[PDB]
């Protein structure tokens, strides 16, 4: 009564609104565009075209669900408006539902418009997002499956080789790097490669070589470390570090000692039931000491102390 011809009202708020789209701040735009459709006038482009422009405010906004439902309410009106149906299937394609967006596209291509480029574009992007989610699935999943093949061969190859492997609390910053592995990964068969930290405890110095064979003997191993001049022994009996002149121990299950012979690989000295000699943190840990200062050396060794520093 205050006033009335709501058709031409309906038409105040669409063509005001259309100028706020091509400004570009849209949430005003979205709710000028709502006013027209609460006047409810029996007009059917008038609302067609304030459903589809709400629609495509929403789709600015990213609020992509609202923005199906008012491209739905304009389809009811007007079911072969194609502008509608590629902002469902954007809106879809956004919500990674890839399939309710090549229906709606599909719908508009094949039954509405074919030569319609907009819908040709949204095909192709959904044809090529289907596809790359695809190589990327494809990659993930044999590299997962890859990774379980290494890890299952690893596991084999240690078992079958009756080796113990207690993990420690403070490993030094060369252990944590974790270097363990089989020469052909696919066959527990071929030599189990592991790394050695080796200990002078008398001169407070160790070596961590990467990569040692378990086949390799230990007078080899000692061979190889002590070939090179020694920079590193300032501390007393320095002269008596030489392969022929000194001995190796080894920490057993226990937390007591063996002497590791020189004969002996390291394949066959992990594997033996009695004594029981494990790894430390996937890595051989070997004590190299001159024969002279091995018998006081023993005496000092704390079965309790080496006991606790280990993990549980
Ligand atoms: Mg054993």
């Amino acid at each position: 009564a205050y006033e009335g011809e709501p058709h031409e009202i309906a038409e105040n708020f669409k063509k005001q609104g259309n100028e706020l789209y091509k400004a570009k701040r849209f949430k005003d735009a979205r709710e000028l565009y709502s006013k027209g459709l609460a006047v409810e006038c029996e007009d059917k482009s008038i609302n067609e075209s304030l459903y589809a422009n709400r629609a495509a405010c929403e789709l600015e906004l990213k609020n992509y669900r609202r923005c199906i439902e008012d491209c739905s309410k304009a389809l009811t009106i007007n079911p072969k408006n194609v502008k509608c149906y590629y902002r469902t299937s954007k809106a879809f394609f956004q919500l990674n539902k890839l399939e309710e967006a090549k229906s709606a596209a599909t719908f508009a291509n094949q039954r509405i418009d074919p030569e319609n480029k907009s819908i040709l574009n949204m095909l192709s992007v959904i044809d090529r997002k289907e596809q790359e989610l695809k190589a990327k699935e494809e990659k993930q999943q044999r590299e997962a499956q890859e990774r379980e093949n290494k890890k299952i061969m690893l596991e084999s190859a240690m078992t079958l080789r009756n080796i113990t492997n207690i993990k420690t609390h403070s490993p030094v910053e060369l252990l944590n790097e974790g270097k363990i592995r089989l020469e052909d990964p696919m066959d527990f068969e071929s030599q189990l490669i592991y790394p050695a930290l080796i200990m002078y405890p008398t001169q407070d110095e160790f070596d961590f070589v990467g990569e040692v064979s378990e086949l390799t003997t230990v007078q080899e191993l000692v061979d190889l470390v002590l070939e090179g001049p020694q920079e590193r022994f300032k501390k007393e009996g320095k002269e008596n570090f030489t392969p022929k002149k000194v001995l190796v121990f080894m920490e057993t299950k226990a937390g007591g000692l063996i002497k590791a012979g020189k004969k002996l690989t390291f394949h066959d000295i992990l594997k033996k039931e009695s004594p029981d000699v494990p790894l430390f943190d996937n890595a051989l840990k070997i004590y190299i000491v001159p024969k002279v200062e091995s018998e006081g050396w023993i005496s000092k060794w704390d079965k309790q102390k080496a006991l606790e520093r280990r993990s549980v």
